[PDB]
């Protein structure tokens, strides 16, 4: 299967599969069943910001999600990504809807990865605007870009209305050398701003930043609770 | 054919096709026949640094090549890249040998592109070492990656000996959005360090940083004076 | 006197001292009488962006001023700043009013300087929010920081009204090493966003990004057309 | 007393004040007695690199010291620096010798701090070469810069021999806004490369990256095991 590291903003509690019984942020290591979660109040129709930091030296993947009012949720998990991820990866953003839905709108996305010995390899990109033809993104499933300048990870019905059983992802075009055996520091950070909007009984399913094998594809049947990330709930 | 913008470090005077009659640096705009050149003393077997700066506001593409002893060559050309390049490009390094040869070894290469506004998209990468399997580079022709942690643009022997009739290029994997009609600033810079070494009667043929259409390939017969860049000498 | 290189956003035509007869951006080198100007449509009450670029290869001091409707004015002047500026400087923002007035509100300011090779010294600061007690800015004359996250270079009344005969500057706290003899490029850039509002159909006097000796202070009487920069209009 | 957060590269075990009985990197929070240490193989006369990372999400102050053969030592300590540091600080490098001595030579220092909320205030500096009159560094005690491009924190004799009972520090000229209550992520990193050379039975006393109140000065008698940081060994 693919190998997945993800920070999910999980708007829908699937308690059947380990979710806590609230919207949450969580850190996913090779499983949709988060290794750590924090209660998250998603603010409907508001623009949130997710910051994801992996500290290669502290061996700690950390995330915060916040909204302009001050409200933030924070999660940290101690992990050495050297033992999890392959050396080369693609990075991206994933969202899904299932029986319930929400807009999974990305308004900006940056990423910085650095491999240090004494000499550094580094990759930084920032999207503050997405083109209708955003050639440096691989769009997968239902994901689209433009002309409002946003990345729509799942189907949105152009009057702005979220569609259910949708799954979409965007990966940065270039593979990322995310760790190296000889790298003293293999750190990365990612930032994205998003607009989740739902009028549903409950919003579902969430957005994730993720790191995958290079050839990673949306697994068959990963709408809903699987966030476009996983083939199953294991 | 391809659309090419390049800064050449041309180790070989092809005075039959417009070269000045000395090793030179030059700024190539859709032709191997540089728009501006400066005399350049290539220092055999020394590590040189090339800095390329495109100032989108100043509409000036500038280049310096220097060596540790301070000796530098500078060229600037006034040009609006909006009128030359397609919106989406690949950026890369090119080198060739012909009837004469030299090593065209790249030891480092960084690039930063930024589009403002009204906000900023950016791409920055830096390579200080090149891996055997450098997945974020499209290698073309004879170009191979390290060790000695180096990018060899043209054929060299494992024991350091350059080959004639060689052409190779390395392009960053991701397409770059190099300008956009609504960009207030569409600037970029590139830097690379290189080791050109020859025991030939004359070193040839040079190294270029270039920017091409996304699908750019080595044009047939662009070994030698063309310097993996152009289909002919027009 | 101080030594001043400035990029002026001059709102008030002082035709008796060589201003053209329209609001303009200009490049000032040791004189308030710009070496080069471009006509500028100041958009009253709109948030403008100024971007300022110089490197020691092209030696072209460029500035663009743009508003989010996409109107922009650009000005460039080739000038060798090695020959103009002290090696070490402070960098700053300055603004002034005289008989006529405007708010000279800075909403953000960023600056980068670099000296490469053989390696890099760099200074980069970004202020997107100014703090009430901004310990890394030297505020001079009427300049004040909020709350409201803004820098008001010149005095604004309680009722929102800009006051005349005001001058103020903010300089970054650290000296900046603007050129170094062994450097093979020296580059700087600066960007700032600003909000000039006038209810006089006579906004005055304007805002400058400036570079000066480290001990630079507001020349006496440099309110109004002298922009907080010059002791006289020579 | 100053408030000190520091990462120490402690060459000399002062077991009577809680050092482990080996050279060590440690995390110091308001005491010379490190909250956490790791055993460190100081490679006499090799250029080492220290990397220090903290962010306010993960709140893990991590540091690694490595040498080009790939030997590294890492230490991390979870600590909420909001509760330790003043909001504004100066950042610096400190070193000392006592009865025993070592060159405490700094070959490079880079620092970045950022305060993000909605998408950022930032300070970044890098010194790869120290200038004889480095106007953006505040040198304290025995510390001296240039003409060799290095910063010698402690006294080195004309014949190359390091002197005992020496303390010197370099702080960056500007105050750094290390935390802000409205920031959702405050982060800093620091990298420095160093060359510790002893010809004796033993090297002492070590080098620290430190963060302090803006008016921080060398405490009296803080040569030796106090590393220029602390007034006592409490
Ligand atoms: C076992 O019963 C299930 O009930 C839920 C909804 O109540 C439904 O889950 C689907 O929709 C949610 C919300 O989008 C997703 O999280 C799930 O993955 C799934 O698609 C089941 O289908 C059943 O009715
Ligand atoms: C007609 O004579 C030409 O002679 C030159 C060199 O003697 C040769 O040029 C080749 O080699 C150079 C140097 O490497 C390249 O720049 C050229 O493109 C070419 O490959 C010509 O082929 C002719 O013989
Ligand atoms: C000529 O006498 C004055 O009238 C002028 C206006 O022409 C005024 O100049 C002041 O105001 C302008 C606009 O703000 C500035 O550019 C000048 O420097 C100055 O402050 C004089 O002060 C007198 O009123
Ligand atoms: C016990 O008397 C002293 O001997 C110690 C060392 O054992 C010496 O300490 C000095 O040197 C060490 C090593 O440099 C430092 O860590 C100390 O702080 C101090 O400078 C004393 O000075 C006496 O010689
Ligand atoms: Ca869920
Ligand atoms: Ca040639
Ligand atoms: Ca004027
Ligand atoms: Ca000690
Ligand atoms: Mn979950
Ligand atoms: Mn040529
Ligand atoms: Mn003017
Ligand atoms: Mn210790």
């Amino acid at each position: 299967a693919d190998t997945i590291v993800a920070v999910e903003l999980d708007t829908y509690p699937n308690t059947d599969i380990g979710d806590p019984s609230y919207p949450h942020i969580g850190i996913d290591i090779k499983s949709v069943r988060s290794k750590k979660t924090a209660k998250w109040n998603m603010q409907n129709g508001k623009v949130g910001t997710a910051h994801i930091i992996y500290n290669s030296v502290g061996k700690r993947l950390s995330a915060v999600v916040s909204y302009p009012n001050g409200d933030s949720a924070t999660v940290s998990y101690d992990v050495d990504l050297d033992n999890v991820l392959p050396e080369w990866v693609r990075v991206g953003l994933s969202a899904s809807t299932g029986l319930y839905k929400e807009t999974n709108t990305i308004l900006s996305w940056s990423f910085t990865s650095k491999l240090k010995s004494n000499s550094t390899n580094a990759l930084h990109f920032v999207f503050n605007q997405f083109s209708k033809d955003q050639k440096d993104l691989i769009l997968q499933g239902d994901a689209t870009t433009g002309t409002d300048g946003n990345l729509e990870l799942t189907r949105v019905s152009s009057n702005g209305s979220p569609q259910g059983s949708s799954v979409g992802r965007a990966l940065f075009y270039a593979p990322v050398h995310i760790w190296e055996s000889s790298a003293v520091v293999a750190s990365f950070d990612a930032t994205f701003t998003f607009l989740i909007k739902s009028s549903d009984s409950h919003p579902a399913d969430g957005i994730a930043f993720f790191i995958s094998n290079i050839d990673s594809s949306i697994p068959s049947g990963s709408t809903g609770r699987l966030l476009g990330l996983f083939p199953d709930a294991n």
